[PDB]
């Protein structure tokens, strides 16, 4: 009851599912951060580097190496 349940990937995943195309690359969920929270505009070692390792630790989080530059997606199983 102090914090919402809100996790690092669960925000990432929600920022991916949000767009239409299901993709984004790290920047684009750096930007997301910094629109949705006013707090993650001010600062910003610290959580861009938890962003970077939600995103490579987690298995359902995938790299596609698209053509035009790569991106992140969800892969759960
Ligand atoms: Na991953």
């Amino acid at each position: 009851d102090v914090r919402p349940p809100f996790t690092y990937a669960s925000l990432i995943r929600q920022a991916i599912l949000e767009t239409p195309d299901r993709q984004l690359t790290l920047n684009e969920i750096y930007n997301w951060f910094t629109r949705m929270f006013a707090y993650f505009r001010r600062n910003t070692a610290t959580w861009k580097n938890a962003v970077r390792h939600n995103l490579s630790l987690h298995k359902c989080f995938v790299r596609v190496e698209n053509v035009k530059g790569a991106v992140w997606t969800v892969d759960e199983r």
